[PDB]
């Protein structure tokens, strides 16, 4: 809630990724709970925007660090994929597809129903 209500400022998002990376280092089970609290929105929007903006080294490094720590337990990767295609956030579904996912988990039906983007269908 702190990261989402402050999804634009720099110090909050950077230090928030730092604290989340710290707790995720201390406990790996604090990832399913995180995405249960809809962790997907902050990580997707920030990882999209930081590449869209000036790509800082260390900020994006912490970004992919916590994203790697949540990338395990591929059931969570699948629900992250489902929430990613629930939006038209094509880059992140492309990333999760390169990482590991399945359109046969339907998903093509969901992408055809809700007026989605052609690059997402491709």
């Amino acid at each position: 809630s702190s990261l989402y209500r402050f999804k634009d400022v720099a110090e909050i998002q950077t230090k928030g990724f730092q604290t989340i990376l710290a707790i995720l280092k201390l406990s790996a089970s604090f990832s399913k709970l995180l995405v249960h609290h809809s962790f997907d929105l902050v990580i997707f929007h920030q990882m999209s925007s930081n590449i869209m903006e000036q790509k800082d080294q260390q900020f994006l490094n912490l970004c992919c660090k916590c994203f790697a720590k949540v990338a395990m337990d591929d059931y969570l990767k699948n629900v992250m994929l489902e929430r990613a295609c629930d939006q038209n956030n094509s880059i992140m579904v492309e990333c999760l597809l390169l990482l590991g996912a399945d359109a046969n988990q339907s998903l093509i039906c969901q992408v055809c129903e809700k007026e989605s983007s052609p690059k997402l269908v491709e």
